[PDB]
Formats: structure tokens, sequence, C-alpha cells
């Protein structure tokens, strides 16, 4: 329930969180340690970079901005790295993972602070994926994916069931655990029994 965000990148991030927390700018160093009630589906936690805000919570951002606002209600802007989880109240268990469907941006971990084996482990996607991604999806700051990109069922598996593709190998190949496509699932979803751990996420866990 309870989530620890740090930064630990040289620059600032701007960390965002939906559906409970907001925004909160992050410098070098700075954690941000929000709680999340058990039933919390579909969140997400994310970093933006280059975010420019005035006195009142309002600017833009180079990646994953969300309307202009220093405290998201909304999600963010493609290319964002993505910290997901839900705290099931059915199963009692805890499904969280990185994902890189919306792209990627800034490296991370994703990891309970009480491990108890099986996939309840820390998770990395530290690859140089801004340094190696294809010219076809390269943005400023980030590495767009093949979904947001180009579009169409191939990708974003939109009418039904789908598969790999190249450009998505590019990203399952530099970080094995996370979701490349919108159907990776088997290899790219970590629980935890609930109640049992807790968790962080962390931006650039190599500094
Ligand atoms: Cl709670």
């Amino acid at each position: 329930a309870t989530i620890e965000v740090r930064n630990n990148c040289p620059y600032t991030v701007w960390a965002a969180s939906t559906p409970i927390g907001g925004g909160r700018r992050l410098n070098r160093g700075q954690t941000w340690v929000i709680n999340a009630p058990r039933g919390t589906k579909m969140a997400r936690i994310w970093g933006r970079t280059g975010c420019n805000f005035n006195a009142a919570g309002r600017g833009t951002c180079q990646t994953g901005d969300c309307g202009g606002v220093l405290q998201c209600t909304g999600w963010g802007k493609p290319p964002n790295t993505l910290a997901e989880y839900a705290l099931d109240q059915f199963s009692n268990l805890d499904f969280w993972d990185i994902s890189l469907v919306d792209g990627f941006n800034i490296p991370m971990t994703f990891a309970p602070t009480k491990p108890s084996g099986g996939k309840c482990h820390a998770i990395h996607c530290t690859a140089n994926i801004n340094g190696e991604c294809p010219r076809a999806l390269k943005v400023p700051g980030g590495c767009n994916n093949p979904c947001t990109t180009f579009g169409g069922q191939q990708y974003c598996c939109t009418q039904g069931p789908c598969g790999p593709t190249e450009l998505s190998k590019f990203f399952k190949k530099r970080c094995p655990d996370a979701y490349s496509y919108p159907q990776d699932d088997p290899t790219s979803t970590f629980t935890c029994p609930g109640g049992s751990t807790n968790y962080r996420v962390v931006f650039c866990p190599n500094g």
C-alpha cells in the first residue's frame, strides 16, 4: 500500500501518479512517498523530463506531459516509462509491472521493499534505450513504442490477439522483464501477496 518514488537521476524529474498521488517535482535524491489503498487498480507512476511550471502548477513537459499541469489527474503524453500496479481486493494479490507500451524516457527499477520469492522480486529496465532507439521511433528525451508512432492492430492490438513485432523485440531485447507490447502479459507480470510488502519506484537506479 505504501509506494516510495525516488529520483536518483542527475537531473530533475517531475514524478506523476494516478489515480492517487498527483504530481511532484523531484530533484536529484528527493523521495516522494504516497499511500495506495487496497483496491487501487489501473494505477501508474511515471516521470516527466524538461518541464516548465509556473507558481500555479501550469506549464509543459518534454515527455509524459499530462495536460500542462503539475498535479496530474489524467495520463501522460508518451513517451514515458511506466510503473503499473493493481492492489486487487479479490485475490488479495498485488499485480505490478514495468511497461514500455507507451514508450521509454527514464530508466527505472520497480521493487518490493520485502521480496518474498516467486515472482515477487525487483525488476529493472536500465538499458540505453534512448541511445539505441530506432530513428523512426526516436523523439526528444525518449523513444516511442511502434503502437504510438505507427498505430494499427499490428502494434496496438486493438482489434484482437496480436504478437510481438520486430520493433517490439527491440524493447523486450533490452528490458526482458517489461511489457514490450499490449499483450506481452506472460513474461511481464509480477505479483506479491497483498499486504506483505511495500513498493519502491526509483528513476535512474544506476545513477
Ligand atoms: Cl490504505
